């Protein structure tokens, strides 16, 4: 499925997103655009050969098991195909556990160079929530 912004802040929302670790909402929703552009079914392989999933391209390296992936440990104990499900909640739980690992939301490479330091209350303005 493919989000619109303001749907995505409140699914965010809705699953306990906003301000988690202290990252307002702005913060996820740019991550997710940078990462996936809102496309729960994004996928793309990395040059170590693990792949990354979902919204949030979540790597199978550390967090989801994907079978092919060697030296991996599923942090996340979950398939890497349920990170590409309509449903965020297993993005998001998954999300929890990265962003909680010591470096903050500088787990998303995409995040530390493209949201970072920038008007991140842009990606919800307008929004209902
Ligand atoms: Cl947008
Ligand atoms: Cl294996
Ligand atoms: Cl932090
Ligand atoms: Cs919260
Ligand atoms: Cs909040
Ligand atoms: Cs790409
Ligand atoms: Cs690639
Ligand atoms: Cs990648
Ligand atoms: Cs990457
Ligand atoms: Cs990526
Ligand atoms: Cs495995
Ligand atoms: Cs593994
Ligand atoms: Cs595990
Ligand atoms: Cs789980
Ligand atoms: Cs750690
Ligand atoms: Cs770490
Ligand atoms: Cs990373
Ligand atoms: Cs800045």
């Amino acid at each position: 499925k493919v989000f619109g912004r303001c749907e995505l802040a409140a699914a965010m929302k809705r699953h306990g997103l906003d301000n988690y670790r202290g990252y307002s909402l702005g913060n996820w929703v740019c991550a997710a655009k940078f990462e996936s552009n809102f496309n729960t079914q994004a996928t793309n392989r990395n040059t170590d050969g693990s792949t990354d999933y979902g919204i949030l391209q979540i790597n199978s390296r550390w967090w989801c098991n994907d079978g092919r992936t060697p030296g991996s440990r599923n942090l996340c104990n979950i398939p890497c195909s349920a990170l590409l499900s309509s449903d965020i909640t297993a993005s998001v739980n998954c999300a929890k556990k990265i962003v909680s690992d010591g470096n903050g939301m500088n787990a998303w490479v995409a995040w530390r160079n493209r949201c970072k330091g920038t008007d991140v209350q842009a990606w919800i303005r307008g929004c209902r929530l």
